[PDB]
């Protein structure tokens, strides 16, 4: 019973040892079960494949991320930023995993804009929509810049500034 | 200038194939039966898959802006229907769509350097749609914002995470916020 959410957190720390030491296209499910000690029948149950695993990956590296509403959400984001971008095997790995994820194959990935929304509102500090939409908007963006820093288009200074505008700009009226 | 219909049957068959499997299935020996040329020939001018697809991607844009200057209120709302055009056009042929936007995704700038092509080829079909000959950086700033929140909406959009009018209506928003000072 708890065994099992032991058993769970096993599989997912499994995962992300895996993506550090190896790219994701090479990081073998195989590997993830012997390492987190379970049968690999349990590990495909519970995770039908790489993309649900690294997903829900994704989805528990959200979960655990001044005063100004703008500067707060800017600062978790610029705090997560770094956090992403020196792991940048299993930032790949995450993100690939969650842009490529259809949400009828991969559940977990509907929940990923979800989750990274309470974190938003947790920064900013009940309120209505254009709210959810310049937060909504602004994770999105996030989302590209980290791809687009994973890949040599920008630089993690570069990055940087366009989170800062992005969030100035996307948020100048949030309450 | 022979390497230019040669060329043109290259991208011609990567879109059939694109278009009729998911990128995982798309091989290069095939387009290159498709093309009618050799693998080596193809290898030669797309040294990879993902080089393909990128290449697929800047004529895709090209052919876009072609048709948007073509039967197409402020410079943020000409920039917004140039966005709601691709959208529209991309989400026509979601498997071919995705294979490009996977592959500008994972696609160093460094490796292939078509890849920075395609971010220039947008940046100035929006540009001359909103008719503006002298960019600012604060301007090129702010589409280069845009460009980038746009691709994760439709990549959003092709995944199922949102509907196609809350898509549009997401880019609509964007715009607003992004690009007040366009002048």
């Amino acid at each position: 019973s708890e065994e099992q959410r032991a058993r769970h957190v096993r599989m997912l720390e499994a995962a992300i040892e895996l993506a550090t030491e190896k790219e994701l296209a090479r990081v073998q499910m195989h590997e993830v079960a012997k390492r987190a000690g379970v049968a690999i029948g349990t590990l495909y149950r519970y995770f039908p494949s790489k993309t649900h695993l690294f997903v829900a990956v994704m989805v528990d590296q959200i979960d655990r991320m001044g005063e100004s509403p703008q500067d707060a959400v800017y600062n978790v984001l610029v705090r997560a930023t770094r956090g992403l971008l020196r792991r940048p095997a299993l930032s790949t790995a995450m993100i690939q995993s969650t842009s490529t994820a259809n949400v009828a194959s991969v559940p977990d990935a509907g929940k990923v804009d979800r989750a990274f929304r309470q974190i938003m509102l947790d920064a900013a500090g009940h309120p209505t929509e254009e709210d959810l939409t310049a937060l909504r908007l602004l994770v999105q963006l996030w989302f590209g810049v980290i791809q687009s820093c994973l890949n040599g288009r920008v630089s993690i200074p570069d990055a940087e500034s366009d989170i800062r505008r992005a969030c100035d700009l996307l948020l100048v009226n949030l309450s």
